[PDB]
This record gives C-alpha cells, sequence and structure tokens, in this order.
C-alpha cells in the first residue's frame, strides 16, 4: 500500500506598541542625593543602582499588590 500526509505552520506577525522610539521625560529618577540618572523602564533602573552604587533599590512599601489609586476627579 501507500499513503501521505500534509502539514504546515504560518509565522506570526509580532508588531510593536511603543509610542516613541524614545521618551523625553522619565518618571523614574535616582533618589540618591547627587545622581543625575533615570530610566523609563523600572527594570533598566534597577541595574543602574547595581552598576553605579552596586546596590539594590530601597524599600518604601510592604507585601501589597493593590492599586486603590486616586481615580480621575
Ligand atoms: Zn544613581
Amino acid at each position: 500500500g501507500s499513503s501521505g500526509s500534509s502539514g504546515r505552520k504560518k509565522p506570526v506577525s509580532q508588531s510593536l506598541e511603543f509610542p516613541t522610539r524614545y521618551s523625553p521625560y522619565r518618571p523614574y529618577r535616582c533618589v540618591h542625593q547627587g545622581c543625575f540618572a533615570a530610566f523609563t523602564i523600572q527594570q533598566n533602573l534597577i541595574l543602574h543602582y547595581q552598576a553605579v552604587h552596586k546596590s539594590d533599590l530601597p524599600a518604601f512599601s510592604a507585601e501589597v499588590e493593590e492599586e486603590s489609586g486616586p481615580s480621575s476627579g
């Protein structure tokens, strides 16, 4: 006897969402009194402390995963 089979898989078109290749303002700014550095991404900001002051960011919070932020108005 004899027989065959078919198979395939189309790729995925992964696009970007970033608004601008680079942001002018940065919400994250080193607290260290005397450090002119900042990183848009919270992550890229972590290493900065380990690359400059070879340390990790401070602690100003506790085991909490809530928002309860001041909604508009
Ligand atoms: Zn710093």
